[PDB]
């Protein structure tokens, strides 16, 4: 890319759930967790297995950029435990990507707990939006 891997995204993660946004330099893949997961487990779910295929040959293609992955939660409950439970799915994802043959040192993870929501924890929708995973692709020199 950045254009061209950010179109062969949007077209792979059409019908997905996988929004996937313009940030300035940067990619940002917003996966929701109640597709991405099954339960409020750190499993992957069985129907997101080829979206993450596909996602790694993407990230295997396109060398230039390193790949960010962040696990958030909505506002219930206690910091340090949203902070585990976040943590948790993103290493799911994380693993899953490098065992589909995505270099381990192009990846770094967080878990990121309540911090920046996207959407208000006051609603029972917008707590679910607030638990999902983000893959951020930041170029490199």
């Amino acid at each position: 890319g950045s254009d061209k891997q950010e179109a062969e995204l949007r077209r792979q993660m059409e019908g997905t759930g996988v929004e996937v946004q313009r940030q300035g330099d940067d990619i940002k893949l917003i996966m929701p967790g109640n597709i991405t997961f099954a339960t409020d487990s750190a499993n992957i779910a069985p129907s997101f297995y080829a979206p993450l295929n596909n996602l790694a040959n993407s990230f295997k293609q396109y060398n230039q950029n390193t790949i960010e992955i962040v696990g958030y939660t909505d506002s219930t409950g206690s910091r340090q435990h949203n902070m585990d439970l976040s943590q948790r799915r993103a290493q799911s994802v994380a693993g899953y990507l490098t065992a589909q043959g995505v270099d381990g040192t192009r990846l770094s993870t967080r878990g990121m707990g309540p911090d920046q929501p996207i959407a208000s924890n006051s609603t029972a929708d917008g707590r679910a939006q607030n638990r999902r995973v983000e893959v951020n692709l930041r170029p490199v020199p």
